[PDB]
């Protein structure tokens, strides 16, 4: 899994 917030 890969989750990325900006």
């Amino acid at each position: 899994k890969l989750v990325f917030f900006a």
